[PDB]
């Protein structure tokens, strides 16, 4: 029943920009809550992105690689236990 939390590291390559619109996009926040968020990964080096069951970790691990990728952009997600 373990919940996944889906995390995004810093890079220095990144645009903020873009890392906002991957948490609007596929994690639902607010612009507001997006910037917090990406501010904090800048700070922290990581950040939760949001806390889902694994499949739908899974997805949206995915669908932010899928992104970024095509955006040509370094961002790295990844998951781990709740």
């Amino acid at each position: 029943p373990s919940l996944y939390r889906v995390l995004i590291l810093n890079d220095d390559y990144t645009p903020m920009e873009f890392v906002v619109y991957v948490l609007e996009r596929f994690f639902n926040k607010s612009r507001e809550d997006a910037t917090r968020i990406m501010l904090h990964v800048h700070q922290n080096g990581v950040g939760v992105c949001g806390v889902y069951t694994y499949e739908v970790a899974e997805t949206k691990v995915a669908q932010v690689i899928d992104s970024a990728r095509r955006h040509q952009h370094p961002l790295q997600c990844t998951m781990e236990k709740d």
